[PDB]
Protein backbone atom coordinates (compact mmCIF):
# COMPACT_ATOMS: atom_id res chain seq x y z
CA UNK A 1 0.00 0.00 0.00
CA UNK A 2 2.94 2.36 0.58
CA UNK A 3 3.72 2.09 -3.18
CA UNK A 4 0.59 0.76 -4.93
CA UNK A 5 0.80 -2.82 -6.22
CA UNK A 6 -2.01 -5.26 -5.39
CA UNK A 7 -2.93 -3.67 -2.08
CA UNK A 8 -2.19 -5.45 1.21
CA UNK A 9 1.52 -5.14 1.99
CA UNK A 10 2.19 -2.94 -1.04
Amino acid sequence: AARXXRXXPE
